[PDB]
Formats: structure tokens, sequence, C-alpha cells
């Protein structure tokens, strides 16, 4: 029943891609892994190669989505930032009051597209100065930060917390707890 769009670009952090996809699917969310560049395999930042479910061009026609998820990885986030297609998807998502979730350097694509200004956000530590250029957001060092419909997180090591937050936001606390327990987190 809820639907998630995960935008996958070359150079994405494969942990930050895979952990949310897996955990969201455990939550009974219908997840589309959409390739920014098309339907071909995507080479991620540590050379794992992921085959997307669809091109972004195709997946964009199958909305709307309850959440649009942006993984991190500096070079994947740069590709997200440079994409007019991403700009349109994120502007439409904000316009319809839909959740936007971004992790590690992924939030700097929000800055690039002028999304969610005035929100409290976090990033990877090393992405803080990029994110804060212009003072358009307030910074947080929380591992996961949720300010209304903008949900941000810090790094590979926060990816389970990030995914569980998405699941809580969409499907509620009880489902997030049920999904958590078999994972052997703590």
């Amino acid at each position: 029943s809820k639907r998630a769009l995960v935008i996958l670009a070359k150079g994405a952090e494969e942990m930050e891609t895979v952990i949310p996809v897996d955990v969201m699917r455990r939550a009974g969310i219908k997840v589309t892994v959409a390739g920014l560049a098309g339907k071909d395999p995507v080479q991620c930042s540590r050379d794992v190669v992921i085959c997307p479910d669809a091109s972004l061009e195709d997946a964009k026609k199958e909305g709307p989505y309850d959440v649009v998820v942006l993984p991190g990885g500096n070079l994947g986030a740069q590709n997200l930032s440079e994409s007019a297609a991403v700009k349109e998807i994120l502007k439409e998502q904000e316009n319809r009051k839909g959740l936007i979730a971004a992790i590690c350097a992924g939030p700097t694509a929000l800055l690039a597209h002028e999304i969610g200004f005035g929100s409290k956000v976090t990033t990877h530590p090393l992405a803080k100065d990029k994110m804060m250029n212009g003072g358009h957001y307030t910074y947080s060092e929380n591992r996961v930060e949720k300010d209304g419909l903008i949900l941000t997180s810090r790094g590979p090591g926060t990816s389970f917390e990030f995914a569980l937050a998405i699941v809580e936001a969409l499907n509620g606390k009880e489902v997030a707890a049920q999904v958590k327990a078999p994972l052997v987190l703590k």
C-alpha cells in the first residue's frame, strides 16, 4: 500500500541505497529503485553494481509516491544535484506535501534544488559546510533528523535508523518496531 521512490545514481553509497530499500520492503512498502541515467546497471561508490527496477523516466510516470528517498555518496549526490528530472520530482513532492528523505551527502541535493529551506537538517559531518552554504537550513547533529516532511540522516552507520524512521513516518511506530526486531540491532 505505501509507495517509495529511491533514486539511484552512479556513485551512490550502496549501503545507503540497499539498507533503506530492504527495510522499506520488510515494512510492506512498495519500493521502486529507479536509475537516474536509465534502466542500465548502476556502479555504486564501492563498485557494487545494482540493477534498477526501472529508469527514473519511467518511474516518474508511476507516481505519486509517499516518500522520495535520496541515498548519499558524494558522487551520487552530485549526480542527483545536477538532474533536472530530480529537481522536478522533488518540487512536485514538496508541492503535494509528501515526505522527502535523504542521507549522508544526499541532503545536498535538496540544497541544489531549493527544497525544504528553513528546515532543520543533518548530513554526514563532511557534507555540513556544503549543506550550510547560505544558511538555508538549521544544522543538527542528531543521527536522524525529521522536520515535518524533510527527513535527513548522517552516514552508512545511521542507515538503519534512517530507514526505520521512514517506516515509522509512513506505516507507524508499531510496524517500525515489528520490522526492527528480527534485524538484531543494538
